């Protein structure tokens, strides 16, 4: 059972605008990812302050980054509080529309790309890298989801079948045939100590 949605008309241009646009500073998408797992992990957390139940579901608070060359994958996992089918409808919980509009008229103000995330669509900017996109997702409240988009106006939704998550997000970039560099180990190191040094939760770069 797959179902098969259209983006809204300004979430399909934010993202023909990202996969369009000539910019060379690709990898703040990873940052960008990594921010949005620490919104949802200080989310569970502050849950979980008055409620421990909440944790059931895995105690662990924590971002791991999984490149696989065979796969041409890189996979940002976070056991943060997850999205419920309707909200990864809904653009995977973001204020996609609105934010969409701001950003656009930053941009004609003087903005960058790089600014994506002052207006809540930063996710988006994964296409910068990746061809396909799948987001598989666990709320306390809902059963795990998967997303998928390869832009093109369309995503899908479907009951996930792979491993269970437990409580959490993945998502798993499909990237670009030349954008193989965001699987070394070396820029991923890079990056992360470049843009997210600072991020209050542990993150964990797998080895292959
Ligand atoms: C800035 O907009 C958002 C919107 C939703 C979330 C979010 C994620 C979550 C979402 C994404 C993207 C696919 C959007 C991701 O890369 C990693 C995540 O853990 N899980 N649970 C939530 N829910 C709350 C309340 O954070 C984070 C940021």
């Amino acid at each position: 059972e797959v179902e098969t949605f259209a983006f809204q008309a300004e979430i399909a241009q934010l993202m023909s605008l990202i996969i369009n646009t000539f910019y060379s500073n690709k990898e703040i998408f990873l940052r960008e990812l990594i921010s949005n797992s620490s919104d949802a992990l200080d989310k569970i957390r502050y849950e979980s302050l008055t409620d421990p139940s909440k944790l059931d579901s895995g105690k662990e608070l924590h971002i791991n980054l999984i490149p696989n060359k065979q796969d041409r994958t890189l996979t940002i996992v976070d056991t943060g509080i997850g999205m419920t089918k309707a909200d990864l409808i809904n653009n995977l919980g973001t204020i996609a529309k609105s934010g969409t509009k701001a950003f656009m008229e930053a941009l004609q103000a003087g903005a960058d790309i790089s600014m994506i995330g002052q207006f809540g669509v930063g996710f988006y900017s994964a296409y910068l890298v990746a061809e396909k996109v799948t987001v598989i997702t666990k709320h306390n409240d809902d059963e795990q989801y998967a997303w998928e988009s390869s832009a093109g106006g369309s995503f899908t939704v479907r009951t996930d079948t792979g491993e269970p998550m437990g409580r959490g997000t993945k998502v798993i970039l499909h990237l670009k045939e030349d954008q193989t560099e965001y699987l070394e180990e070396r820029r991923i190191k890079e990056i992360v100590k470049k843009h997210s040094q600072f991020i209050g939760y542990p993150i964990t770069l797998f080895v292959e």
